[PDB]
């Protein structure tokens, strides 16, 4: 009896808090299973898909820079994924290999889950990389007032999301609204110390959503708490987008009631 | 922390007790690895190989119908591995795939477990194929008296014979290396026990079942008679041993014989 093997394939690879929420979640729903990161050169990620393919790879997660690239690969992919212009799980059959966004499904987990409102909010998000495409894609499928998308560099992003009201983080200092995105790297490893906005800017929203999740209160959130704003770190999604893939590639579904306790787990293992 | 990959590259695998067999050493000497089947198919093999070492395959066993052609794709061979002409046992750095022969190691450990002296005895292989290579290197390295292959066909650097002549033959030490008396020809004997009663050692690379009718001929006639098993769970070792730079103590080997010995007589 073959172990099933699941892993992230990325060009280079760092610590990360995913593998254990995958070994937690295959002792959960009794798969025997491991995952690993895999390092991939550029060069070679066509060859290593098909080499997963023949040897019956259970599932892999798919990060930078290979989310767009990897397409090219798939024999079919999700409407949500294609809308989003990105892959990062990725499903082995007999016809080969298909494409989803489970970023996407992460981030709607954590908004219901903290009771973020949506519809009809003014949301903006800082940041055009990283996972900003699935959360955009998210936020316009659920109906905001209206959604700003806040970049360093005001000329290239707005080429990027045409249909999104693009602006300078100095034109931001002037806007108030209900719902505020960190989707940049300010914040995390090694920009620890750094939000990317002031808390006069925090303080004028009601929710704060970063999507790091360690450390477990960024400076963008301790400002959001000081101010009164409800705020939320990214623990919630990268647990559910865990969750989602395995859902994928086993064609199971995992209890909400998994999904906490791995969270609960996972807040405590970050704080210590 | 990654789990090491491990595993076998073939064509076409049955289910294998060598799974079990690397799983048990892995829990008794404590490393933390799984050890899959895993089927390429001949077009592939290059890139089959080429990808484990992108993602740092422990190590790969080979075998059919591999353990020739993967040779194309090492950089270092051991000589022993390289006078026998076939690989089973890959090792990976970052230099690159390096290929051993455990198979050899193993008959080895077998037939120093069960005292077959080899050293100046008349020995004879039944079959020029499975690892006939491997047992017959181990034959000359040891300095045989004399070796005799019986094949179906002689016309298809060791005398050659047929089975007609074998039955003219007495010697020392008779091995099997067909499939004659594994399923699915289990109900048979690739020779007589009139044959086999003329030899005093009779070893059979089959192990399952863990006594062929030509083991229970060897039995029956007063002949030692030895069965695979001892070898197969000590070419794993060897592998291991290989892959992980380490050591490990016939103990173990000798443990882990026990546990599939039970195992494939419940079958």
């Amino acid at each position: 009896l073959n172990t099933s093997i699941y892993g992230l394939i990325g060009e280079k690879l760092g610590h990360s808090h995913s593998s254990y929420i995958h070994k937690l979640i295959f002792e959960k729903v009794g798969i025997k299973g491991i995952y690993n990161l895999f390092e991939v050169p550029k060069e070679k990620l066509k060859e290593s898909v098909d080499t997963f393919k023949i040897i019956k790879c259970g599932g892999l997660n798919v990060t930078i820079p290979y989310k767009v690239e990897v397409m090219k690969e798939l024999y079919e992919i999700s409407e949500k994924a294609r809308k989003i212009g990105a892959v990062n799980t990725l499903k082995f059959s007999r016809e080969g290999i298909s494409g989803f966004n489970t970023d996407y499904i992460g981030f709607g987990k954590m908004l219901s889950k903290f009771r973020v409102e949506i519809k009809n909010n003014i949301c903006v998000v800082l940041g055009s990389g990283g996972a900003a495409r699935a959360v955009l894609q998210y936020l316009k499928d659920n109906f905001a007032k209206d959604i700003y998308v806040v970049t360093r560099n005001p000329e290239k992003t707005s080429e990027i999301y045409g249909e999104f009201k693009v602006i300078s983080y100095d034109e931001l200092s002037n806007l108030k609204g209900d719902v505020i995105i960190n989707c940049t790297p300010k914040g995390m490893y090694p920009k620890e110390g750094e939000s990317p906005v002031d808390k006069e800017v925090v303080a004028k929203f009601s929710s704060a959503v970063d999507l790091i999740y360690n450390p477990v209160e960024t400076l963008f959130l301790k400002y959001a708490r000081e101010s009164g704003v409800k705020a939320v770190n990214g623990l919630y999604m990268l647990v559910s987008q865990a969750a989602a893939s395995e859902e994928i590639w086993n064609d199971i579904s995992i209890d909400e009631i998994i999904v906490d306790e791995i969270f609960e787990v996972l807040e405590e293992k970050i704080k210590s």
